[PDB]
């Protein structure tokens, strides 16, 4: 199925219910190599809407990610692989990667996977 | 045996990882009974931290809830009971009971239930 790249996860993402989701905390390596294997099979359908996002996670996995706003609804066979940033990233900032990785090691990123049971 | 009524599900509430949880609609009246429920068993916490959702669900259920700021980290053995309002509440102003059952019947609220 499909694998929404998204910086949330809501209960609006799901199209049906009762739905059981697995949920799983991914490091940064499994997160960039699975958002990688998803490009590269074309299963990926990217949904941050924003640049500074998009920005951050290029850096990140070396990807050259384009903004794209998408209303999330997963069915069943769909999964999603979200990025989870506590602070307000400041819309013009250019972060290195020295930087991300601190917000990373300090924990204001985190990283899940969730799909279908 | 925790039970969390929050206005929101998010991934933070989850304490370890993986997990799998199961989420389902409510309608009005399980969402208010679901409620009653675990207030009579103590075992409801209730999280809501503004008056105007407060408000809401007094006047909906029939409780007597009030504001309460608490940090939702749910373990294994836990739930939660949701109410999500798509729209801001306006400010300074009463809905009535059927204001409220207008705003169900629109998909501007909407309640869910979430264990594992």
């Amino acid at each position: 199925g499909k694998v929404f790249l998204t910086n949330a996860f809501s209960i609006n993402m799901l199209k049906e219910f009762p739905t059981t989701i697995t949920i799983d905390k991914l490091d940064e390596e499994d997160f960039c190599l699975k958002l990688e294997l998803r490009l590269e099979d074309g299963t990926l359908i990217n949904a941050i809407g924003h640049d500074s996002t998009i920005n951050l996670v290029n850096t990140l996995c070396g990807t050259q990610l384009q903004k794209n706003r998408v209303e999330v609804k997963m069915n069943e066979g769909d999964e999603a692989l979200i990025i989870m940033i506590s602070q307000r990233l400041e819309e013009g900032k250019v972060l290195s990667d020295k930087e991300i990785k601190d917000m990373y090691r300090q924990g204001k990123i985190s990283f899940y996977e969730v799909w279908h049971h």
